[PDB]
């Protein structure tokens, strides 16, 4: 099957505007992390694929997405990248793991429909 772009925008964008009404668990995730505004200089030493809410929002708007699960795929990259970097006690691995639950709960029934 082949997908329009705005038929990813209108099922898709709905299950990233779920993420970003998290409050106060999407706040980390809504830019791209900025390491030398934050202070945490090792972050790309860590993390060599960066991926935040704007960035995957814009490439839905800009039709970059072929298939629902390159989607997907970007927002598991968001989650494991703040897994990966942050501390098992930190507001951000703790803020990600609420946004896996809203993600997962919201995208399996948009992924049945298509
Ligand atoms: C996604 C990721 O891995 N980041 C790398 C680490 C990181 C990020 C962030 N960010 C990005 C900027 C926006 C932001 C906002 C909040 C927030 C929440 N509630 N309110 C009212 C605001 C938080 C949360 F912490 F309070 C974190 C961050 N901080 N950090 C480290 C936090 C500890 O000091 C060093 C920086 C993003």
């Amino acid at each position: 099957k082949i997908f329009k772009p705005e038929e990813l925008r209108q099922a898709l964008m709905p299950t990233l505007e779920a993420l970003y009404r998290q409050d106060p668990e999407s706040l980390p995730f809504r830019q791209p992390v900025d390491p030398q505004l934050l202070g945490i200089p090792d972050y790309f030493d860590i993390v060599k694929n960066p991926m935040d809410l704007s960035t995957i929002k814009r490439k839905l708007d800009t039709g970059q997405y072929q298939e629902p699960w390159q989607y997907v795929d970007d927002v598991w990259l968001m989650f494991n990248n703040a897994w990966l970097y942050n501390r098992k006690t930190s507001r951000v691995y703790k803020f990600c793991s609420k946004l896996a639950e809203v993600f997962e709960q919201e995208i399996d029934p948009v992924m049945q429909s298509l």
